């Protein structure tokens, strides 16, 4: 997250950090992702298609600090990751980035929700916030384009949606960008997601709930003008995410 502020965990209780073990027993940090149900999270298939393997990664929930074990934080396994079978990547853009990890504890349980590990809703068919909605990011990715660490401390900031016909305007990303995705930026252009972010929440306030919007997917550059980030967007997954889960 480029600019915004350090938060903890408390203030997003439905994020997860998913992590790799690697061959010789070193780990890094993957990707964001959201807690839809004690047993399901969602992130983007980006995250995992080269290495496919569900045994590889590691999912937190309660989790504040990169290198750190915060209080009350729980950690599981994938019982089964479920990646969009229509899944592509252009230069820029990112088709059906959508992924399901069935997540499952040491002793075979799913989640326990308590103050630091909650759930967050998904949204309801042909019902999205209209564009210039105010709506928040979080996760653990670049502060900076030129950085080549990720904060130690959890990150957030609040940006705003943008149309589908201006995100497809020339000097945005033209016919790249597609009914299946939406749009989000700071008019400032100083604050964004940016690499380390994907797979993570964009979280709405839609007439009163908290609602998963889109998931970061891609964009061009990190806060860069006319370049919003690009998430995918939820509601057009409903049938999928139902079928699958
Ligand atoms: C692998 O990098 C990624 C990966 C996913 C992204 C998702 C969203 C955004 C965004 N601007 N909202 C940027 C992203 C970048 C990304 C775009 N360029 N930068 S950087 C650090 O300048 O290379 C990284």
């Amino acid at each position: 997250i480029i600019g915004g502020e350090f938060t903890t965990i408390e203030n997003q209780p439905w994020f997860a950090a998913i992590y790799r073990r690697h061959r010789g027993g070193s780990v890094t940090y993957v990707c964001g992702g959201s807690l839809m149900s004690p047993c399901w999270v969602i992130s983007a298939t980006h995250c995992f298609i080269d290495y496919p393997k569900k045994e590889d990664y590691i999912v937190y929930l309660g989790r504040s600090r990169l290198n750190s074990n915060t209080q009350g934080e729980m950690k599981f396994e994938v019982e089964n990751l479920i990646l969009h079978k229509d899944y592509s990547a252009d230069t820029l853009a990112h088709h059906n980035d959508i992924a399901l990890l069935k997540i499952r504890s040491k002793e075979g349980r799913c989640a326990q929700p308590s103050r630091t590990i909650q759930t967050i809703c998904l949204p309801s068919m042909y019902n999205d916030p209209q564009f210039g909605t105010s709506c928040e990011i979080t996760g653990f990715g670049k502060e900076n384009s030129t950085d080549y660490l990720y904060p130690e401390q959890l990150k957030m900031t609040v940006v705003k949606l943008i149309s589908h016909r201006e995100c497809q305007q020339p000097h945005y990303y033209g016919s790249e960008v597609t009914t299946k995705m939406l749009c989000a930026a700071d008019p400032q252009w100083k604050t964004d997601s940016c690499q380390g972010d994907s797979g993570g929440p964009l979280v709405c306030s839609l007439q009163g709930r908290m609602t998963l919007t889109g998931i970061v997917s891609w964009g061009r550059g990190c806060a860069l003008k006319d370049k919003p980030g690009v998430y995918t967007r939820v509601s057009h997954f409903l049938p999928w995410i139902r079928s699958h889960t």
